[PDB]
């Protein structure tokens, strides 16, 4: 059923913005820690679920 929310405010722009911001901060935080030496003092696993 299509309600009157698609024209009002799906409020999805918030979920999509929060998701893109967290991923970018995760990639930058991992590289910033591995470059400074933080992650350079441990045997990472580099996991990745499918």
């Amino acid at each position: 059923s299509n309600a009157d929310v698609v024209y009002e405010k799906q409020m999805l722009y918030l979920y999509v913005l929060s998701g893109i911001g967290g991923l970018l901060l995760l990639l930058l935080i991992f590289i910033v820690l591995y470059k400074v030496g933080f992650f350079k003092r441990n045997l990472k696993e580099k996991m990745e679920a499918g």
